[PDB]
């Protein structure tokens, strides 16, 4: 059941991915 | 069960990283 | 199970790879 | 059983992350 | 039906590959 | 058994941690 | 079903080389 | 024996900085 | 049919050789 | 033995500094 | 069909042989 | 055995203050 | 032998402190 | 166990309120 | 667990609201 | 142990109670 | 798991909204 | 030992109380 | 799946039509 | 050694029922 | 797919109207 | 030496003592 | 899947007509 | 497919111009 | 209590300084 | 309660500074 | 609250060094 | 809030250091 | 908001260095 | 927003640069 | 746009060194 | 168009290196 | 074009090395 | 055309670090 | 015709390894 | 004839490693 | 005749190898 | 002969590895 | 003879090691 | 000879290194 | 014949680490 | 032969060391 | 010649180590 | 010739040095 | 708090006003 | 608070009449 | 903000006219 | 944003008629 | 653009006319 | 830029003048 | 660009007749 | 470029003659 | 090209000069 | 040698005598 | 070099016969 949860934590990872990205976009401008 | 635990902790790091994320999107506006 | 989100955590990091390209663009201009 | 409660300060300091990312929310705005 | 989804994490990470050539293209000039 | 004296302490640091966050928060607001 | 969205990758991955090389001679210029 | 001793330490130390960090609160209030 | 689709890859991937290639020219030059 | 005696010290020094982080809250009050 | 645009592929590899070689003798000068 | 008074001379200074915390929190009533 | 006198005077200084932490006590009041 | 499963599912659902609102509050600007 | 999935189809729901907002508003400049 | 994960529980409810009121405040404004 | 790729469509769906707007603003310009 | 984590246990369930009030608070205003 | 395919439809579309537009500022230059 | 173990729980249990009075209090307000 | 295809043959039209105008302003120098 | 830890023991249960009035007079406030 | 070998036609019809005008400049020179 | 030959007529048509000019330059030295 | 009654003597002090400041303004001119 | 009152010193501490400055205007003429 | 407070006192004291720097251009005179 | 009210603080005192810029004009001339 | 108000002050500092490197250079006459 | 505020308060600041190092010129004489 | 901006600050930048270094000519004379 | 800019202020603090350089001959002779 | 004024960047700071050497030579006479 | 430029300044680095031996040389001596 | 300006700078940097060999010697004896 | 001149700088370095050894002879005696 | 030269090269390395031989037996020593 | 003795001095170094696990041991207790 | 006198001193160096693992064992208790 | 020497140099730096070890026994103790 | 000087004053500098050594332990008693 | 005198000032410098050290011994008895 | 003089100069100051080791021994008796 | 000069004042600042030393002895005595 | 901002708005208005005063005063000299 | 970025822009202006004023004036003299 | 810009176009122009107007006079000079 | 250019062109042409009037006064000189 | 190189242009010119009068007024010496 | 190049050529052809003329003067000494 | 390998041509002679003289003034030596 | 290879011949033999004469003092010695 | 190995006999002739120098003054000693 | 072998042999002898005696007197406690 | 060695056993023999001291004076404790 461990990598179910993990997998969880690397799906919200890469969300927390994507809003790092779109803050380096905003920065950019 | 440690690993369970460590996952836990591994959900809520990833909140928290997303969390930092917004936080550093409202900085940079 | 875990293969699936493992491949949705694939999907989104790739969209966060697409975003950090529009980044480079939009700060190489 | 070292581990076990090594986790639960695992899961605590991610509680510590967590705030510390809701302080840096709030005083970005 | 892991597959599938990875092949489209693969479509996308090419789709990135392409704009972070565009950005190779707009940074040489 | 000096290990989990060790893990008791990690706990009670993650608490204290908790409570810095907390007045990082009050004292940002 | 899933070797033909590789094979669109491989379409697409094609043209990021594609774009990459004319950077390439872009630069050399 | 000296590592249960100083684990002991380590124990006051951790509720020290829970005390002080509940100080910080009532300062910052 | 995925073939097909792979042997268009395979078109475009000498294409860009040909541009490498010619990078190669302009750069020795 | 002088490693169980600087343990002792270490001992009533975090006792002390309990007792300084209790004059720290109510200093503050 | 794919056996005639793998030879379509085939004859341009050669194009861009023939130019990297081009490449190595203007170099090698 | 210079380190063995050494570590009393710590005791007792840790000792001391401890009396000198009791001091402050007298103080500062 | 100088450094047994040394801990000797660290000794006797040490039970100065307490007697001058006593005193500030004593002060306070 | 269920039940720290389940505050994480609160928390999620909350942290979607949050972006809805957000959301709407965007759409009204 | 499916609350945690539902969970994060309302975030990625959200995103998308926040995207369409955003893409309206851009459609107005 | 179980009432320290239990009452991991009851903390994050909490915290998910306070992000719902947040979340009706910033619904109210 | 639909409602994730459903999620995922939306986004992708705002992305080309957002890509057209940019294109028939550079279209525009 | 086991006093000490049904002493933590107190501890942080005495915490979810001071945070649930605190959310009270917050709804109320 | 297939709202997904669609979606990366219309972002080719999309990048195609930015292309486009480059190739006529670059006419008009 | 059991008896500071017994008093690390009592202090612990004694600040559990100081923070409990504290939660009462601003039940209270 | 045949929308994906087709916007590849958009692209591949997009990047030779491309070529096609530098030819021609490499034609004017 | 046992004596110097039992005197540990004393004075933390006279700390804990202290604490368990301070908490009863706050209880009656 | 003929609009990809006629663009790949458009492709390689542009770059004979970039090695021409390189042909022309060259005989110029 | 008569497109994709003729365009490689022409490519090896403006190689031998390359190649002529090139021998009539090299002639002129 | 005693910084209490010193921030209640700060008061008045500070009450003291704006009647001096206004003994100055009405000497000066 | 004591940083209250401080702050409140503080403000008061402000406007003498404000008098004082507004007399050193007057006294300046 | 107090950092509110003291804010509103730095308010006053920046307000107090504008009145001085205007009676140091008053004075300069 | 207490980081707008000290943001505002900024705005004045730099007003401030304006006006002993210009009085340090007003004073070299 | 705050970064914006904070850059507004880091604009009006830095006219007000303007005026001070002008009256160093008037100083310096 | 706030990185085009900041540019052009580094703007500023760089023209105070170019003042002062005029400033050294002239003090040099 | 920021960084356009920048690049601005940075080509006034460079010419605050140069005079700075013609100063410093100037100085070493 | 930023690269171009930062070029250019390469350009310009190469230039003021040549003159430090000049500096530290005409200084050293 | 940007890669021709790093070039030529690369050359004037190959000169300032050449009078920094020159430099070197006359301080070490 | 660029490597022409970067082949320059290689020969005049290179002359640099002949000058930069000569000056080991001299100052060994 | 750049491979053969930077055989003179392999020769020129040869010359320079020369003479900071010839250099080693003399500050060698 | 650039391998000539690359072979010029193997005999030039050949001659400089024939140096250094004769310095690592003259260092070690 | 490239290859007389780098043979001439050999030979002399060859010699440097020799006198960095001697070297190791002068260094034994 | 040197071999015997390498082999004591590894003889003795496994006994003092024993000697640090040892160590380990009782420090990990 | 120097592999001899060499396994000597790794013999010594194991009795140092020897001897400082028994510090360790000393210094963890 | 010198590997003899320095081996007795190897052999008396074992022998301090004895000598430390037992200085750290005796520090330990 | 540098070496043999060298390790002699490497012998010496051994024995000076002895009688450093020595030190220790005198000054560790 | 400057290697020589170096040894000879290394010789000095280890005697310089020996009496060093035996000045500790002395000062630390 | 210069590395010779300085050695002279090392010559020498280690002599005057020397007499300086020589004074920290009979300031030391 | 610079370096001469520089080696003669080491050399008498070393001189210096070892009076400096004989002055510690005398004045030691 | 606009009516703050608007405040600021008006006081930098009237500065600017003053300058222009300033400035038409000086046309007028 | 676009009205204090406006009255930036009068400052600015204002700034420039009265550089004008002072180029027009040295143009006189 | 593009009157902040243009007004930093403004405050440029004018200092080139204090340049040239500089220029014009050392010019007389 | 091309008034900012041309206002540094500008200015550079400004300090280019300045360093030819320099270049002319020490023509005469 | 081209302004901006034009004027560094006339900066290289101005440097090498100054350098042309040092030339020949160290001709001149 | 051909300006540029020119201006180099001028710059350098200055450097070379400048060390002609060191040269005669070194023939002169 | 020929002018800029003349002019490095005219630099390598002119470092020729310095190195010429430095010879024939050592032959004089 | 055949003046480069020419001033690379005076060069060497430049260092030639400068070793001649360099053997012909040795041979004097 | 026959210049520059010319130039490398006399440079290899000039080293067995210097070499057989040095073996004439070994011979001496 | 066999003196330095029969040394060890009493050091390790010395050794064992002093862990017999650890032994006992760990028998007798 | 065997009075060497023979000093290396003395010393050794020395230090066993500490060691055997040291083993008696801790059997008669």
């Amino acid at each position: 059941q461990a990598k179910i949860l993990e997998a969880d934590a690397e799906i919200l990872k890469a969300y927390a991915k994507i809003l790092e990205a779109h803050a380096e976009i905003l920065k950019a401008q």
